[PDB]
């Protein structure tokens, strides 16, 4: 009863098509289809093109969704409305790094009561970049606040902090239609981040730590930097 | 039934002896006594000075505490742990702004069974000042993060947003004992806030917004800010 989920439309802005962008002679959807198809889980691929669909089809399923969906999420919680399935992986189609162990660690986290799961990790690269999220946790692991700023603010060194939240996510269904009903909430418009919606109508989300290696493609700098990583 | 302690130790750094200090003609720590006064609550003022304790001795309690308390707020549960209150207000020895309809506010939130309750004020100017605390709320006002970074990060810019922290906390007393109890924690520790222990901790704390000026004296630009705003009501 479980299903990774993978938005990836085609019109990409900073880099054209990306999708179907070549990393070391294949498509950047298949390296995310392929790594996440080896884990043995149901692999749905969300997409609004036939070219995209195309090049993964004999993988996993494909469901054509509309162009002008506004968001990833959105995506997903258009396909996830007509399935009948119980807990939700939520896989960026930019990320072609997949470890079996995260995608278990996630699935098992959800089984064992959490409606929210997603990872971080220790980096400090990431801190003064307003385009990755930092994230700071309580003593159990779930999320206090997420934020583009650099959190937590160092008067005292640490070798934990800073994290990078990547964002992958795992949900039980009804939380995940829940999200979808509510309201955009003030902090998420503010810093342009839908998992504050959880946050701020008081849902828990437990933030696992891995130390697997995990980096979007999103500009053409990501795609040489990507490259060179996958060897 | 109810109190208000305000710790002020005598050996403060980044300005010399300030409940002392002169705020035009009144010791600093008076105006703070005489605010809390007019409130009709029981005010105690907890020090380790004698030269502080005659300055308020006239107008409200003095406890006797160590100078070696490492925070305000260990000094307020020295004298709150074997005191029979139920409810206790921790109010700045260096804030000299008091509003007697916040100090009610604060305890009618504890009564409503709040554990925790704190203050914050609008303010542009905090932001970008590591000295001021931010803090960003959740739906029904409770802290989800307080930080010294400026927080939220501005992506779009908003009415509400930034809030400066305002360091006047109500507690229940036997939550302030766990407080004391719990060992400093990861984040606490890394930004220097001690109310970090309670989030990292899992206790919620309410959050007010109070439209009244605020402002501590930590500095001497802090001193002439706030002789400033009281020569401009
Ligand atoms: N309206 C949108 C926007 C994004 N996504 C998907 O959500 C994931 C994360 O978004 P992002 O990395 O920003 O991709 P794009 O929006 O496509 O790229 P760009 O921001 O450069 O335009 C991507 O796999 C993307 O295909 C989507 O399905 N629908
Ligand atoms: N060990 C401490 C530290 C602080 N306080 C009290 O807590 C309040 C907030 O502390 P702060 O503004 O930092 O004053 P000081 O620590 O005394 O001064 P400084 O930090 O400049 O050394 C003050 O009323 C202060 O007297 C206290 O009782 N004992
Ligand atoms: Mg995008
Ligand atoms: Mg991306
Ligand atoms: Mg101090
Ligand atoms: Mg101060």
């Amino acid at each position: 009863r479980r299903a990774v989920i993978i938005p990836a439309r085609l019109g990409s802005t900073r880099l054209k098509e990306k999708p179907l962008k070549n990393l070391l002679g294949k498509p950047l959807i298949r390296w995310v289809v392929e790594g996440l198809v080896k884990t043995g889980e149901r692999v749905i691929l969300a997409t609004d093109s036939e070219r995209v669909k195309e090049v993964v089809e004999d993988l996993c399923e494909v469901f054509l969704t509309p162009s002008d969906l506004p968001s990833g999420s959105d995506r997903v919680l258009y396909v996830v409305r007509d399935l009948d399935v119980d807990l939700i992986i939520n896989y960026q189609g930019d990320e072609p790094f997949v470890y079996e162990e995260d995608i278990k660690l996630i699935f098992r986290e959800l089984e064992k009561g959490e409606r929210v799961v997603t990872l971080a990790r220790k980096d400090k690269e990431a801190y003064e970049r307003p385009e990755d999220v930092k994230v700071v946790l309580d003593r159990e692991g779930y999320a206090l606040y997420f934020s583009r700023s650099p959190i937590p603010y160092f008067r005292k060194n640490d070798t934990f902090y800073p994290l990078k939240h990547v964002g992958i996510y795992g949900f039980r269904k009804e939380t995940l239609m829940e999200f979808g009903a509510m309201p955009p909430s003030k902090l998420e418009q503010i810093e342009g981040l839908e998992q504050l919606r959880l946050l701020e109508n008081g849902i828990k989300i437990k933030v696992l730590i891995t130390e697997n290696y995990y980096h979007g493609v999103d500009t053409e700098e990501d795609l040489k930097i990507v490259e060179e990583k996958l060897k």
